């Protein structure tokens, strides 16, 4: 079921797959883009942070975001864009203590998990070129089959 763990690279993923984030940094997460209408990046801030503003290279352009952290959980920011003459926004938060982030490609929509761990669900969010949506993982991963998101839930929520 659990197949990796696998090292850091770009690729465009198959449908039915959720790609599991095993984050080990306070930087970027992900970044993810089909260059026309979707374009998610996560950052991932560690416990306890104090209203900040914090540089991040995303989509090879240099953002500052205001970033805090009140829990004793990290907090994992979709920050989003529809187009690439747009600012990004934070769209989704997820506050776990796993450290894990989930992306999946299925039925037209990319889904992610967000909320608080260990309540932590999924959520979609559309496109028109589900396709063409590559994704750069700073980080060690996992590969999961749709078939087997329960399993994927149980890591999101509850770790490794």
């Amino acid at each position: 079921m659990l197949d990796g763990p696998y090292q850091p690279t770009t690729f465009t993923p198959p449908n039915d797959y959720w790609i599991l984030i095993n984050s080990n940094t306070n930087g970027v997460v992900y970044e993810s883009t089909n260059n026309s209408d979707f374009w998610t990046a996560v950052v991932a801030i560690e416990p306890h942070v104090n209203p900040v503003d914090r540089q991040y290279t995303i989509f090879g352009e240099s953002k500052q975001f205001n970033v805090s952290n009140d829990s004793n959980k990290w907090k994992f920011l979709e920050m989003f864009r529809s187009s690439s003459q747009n600012e990004f926004y934070n769209r989704r938060t997820l506050t776990s203590d796993t450290r894990l982030v989930g992306i999946l490609k299925y039925g037209g929509r990319v889904w992610t998990f967000h909320g608080e761990t260990p309540r932590a669900t999924t959520d979609s969010s559309s496109t028109a070129n589900l396709n063409n949506i590559s994704i750069t993982i700073h980080s060690e991963f996992y590969i999961i089959p749709r078939s087997q998101e329960s399993k994927c839930n149980e890591y999101i929520n509850n770790g490794l």
